[PDB]
């Protein structure tokens, strides 16, 4: 089963010949992947030597709790993270229930990587790209059922006044197909890029069944390409939501928006506005803005908000197979399926 409910089609390390390993720490994960690059003779194999399923059982609550008590001390520290570079054999990193990490997972030039059941929070090194999850030049990546959090707050005097904490899930480069699903993202200022610059356009990404709460912006900040966002619960968005730029196209369907400022917009460039197809969300017309506390603001540069709440473009036929529940059902049920310790459970119409 390579079915992710989105553009990514991968089973990760859960394939034939997979080697199961238990990592009790960050360093263990590093050592396991490194050992996975060697053949029977001890020589390195490009792409990796065999598939891997790593169960992370470590717990870094101590680090997380101390950081939560002193958020402004995090940005200047060294960033902490496990890099998965040029590993194409298939790899799955799944956290054990009760495990936690104060380090990120950085994926570079890999493919067929699945990250599940990881509770990652309050990472250090926001000023040095301390992302929780980074997907760079990596197709077929599935980020599912994780809890990514920090504090939706900017400390004074941080570089660019935007580095107190880095992102939850930054995607860039040739990460052509990615599925970000069933994640509980809360207390994050910059949630995630979909393109690192005006030139880094493209990719086909699906965000489904995510539960966003108390987040400022970038859900995602899209640069070109296609984005399918369905069955997500967006609540307490304090800056802007999906920002569709550089002529990107988005299909926004069956989502629940509430207490959100600029939930769907195209701003900051002043040109080449992206488009959106809106359908089945709890909001159906401008009259609903008051009902669900949806606020809109302007930008100093030319922008387009979805304040008329109408579709501004088209969207190709969704390649994959999927079936969304109603917006109401995500509002009612989602918080129980999103995140860690839910045994990777999925929300189906049956449960509505
Ligand atoms: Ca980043």
């Amino acid at each position: 089963a390579t079915d992710t409910g989105g553009y990514a089609a991968t089973a990760g390390g859960n394939v034939t010949g997979a080697v199961s390993k238990t990592a009790t720490s960050m360093q263990d994960i590093v050592n396991i992947i490194d050992a996975a690059r060697l053949d029977a003779n001890g020589k390195k194999v490009k792409g990796g030597a065999y598939p891997l399923v790593i169960t992370y059982t470590g717990n870094e609550d101590s680090l997380i709790n101390a950081a939560a008590a002193n958020i402004c001390g995090q940005w200047s520290k060294d960033p902490r993270g496990v890099e998965i570079k040029e590993f194409t054999k298939g790899i799955t990193i799944i956290g054990a229930n009760g495990s936690s990490a104060n380090f990120g997972i950085w994926i570079k030039k890999s493919s067929d990587v699945v990250v599940q059941n990881m509770r990652i929070g309050y990472l250090p090194g926001g000023a040095k790209d301390g992302d929780m999850i980074r997907v760079d030049d990596s197709p077929n990546v599935w980020v599912d059922h994780n809890e990514l959090f920090a504090a939706n707050h900017e400390c004074d005097g941080t570089p660019d006044n935007d580095t107190t904490f880095e992102s939850a899930v930054d995607i860039k480069g040739a990460s052509n197909t990615v599925t970000v699903s069933y994640n509980y993202i809360h207390g994050v200022k910059k949630v995630g890029l979909d393109g690192s610059s005006s030139s880094d356009t493209g990719r086909n990404i699906t965000y489904h069944h995510n539960y966003y709460n108390d987040v400022n912006a970038r859900l995602p900040l899209q640069r070109g390409g296609l984005v399918h966002a369905y069955n997500n619960l967006y609540t307490n968005i304090t800056g802007s939501g999906l920002n569709v730029r550089q002529n990107g196209q988005a299909l926004i369907e069956n989502n629940w928006f509430e207490k959100a400022i600029n939930p769907v917009t195209s701003r900051y460039d002043g040109k080449n506005f992206g488009t959106w197809v809106l359908k089945g969300n709890n909001i159906t017309k401008p009259a609903d803005f008051s009902t669900y506390s949806i606020t809109w603001t302007a930008d100093t540069k030319p922008y387009v908000n979805a304040d008329s709440w109408t579709s501004t473009g088209t969207f190709p036929t969704v390649a994959y197979n999927y079936s969304p529940v109603s917006a109401q059902c995500v509002k009612d049920k989602l918080p129980g399926y999103a995140g860690v310790g839910k045994n990777l459970a999925t929300l189906t119409s049956t449960a509505c």
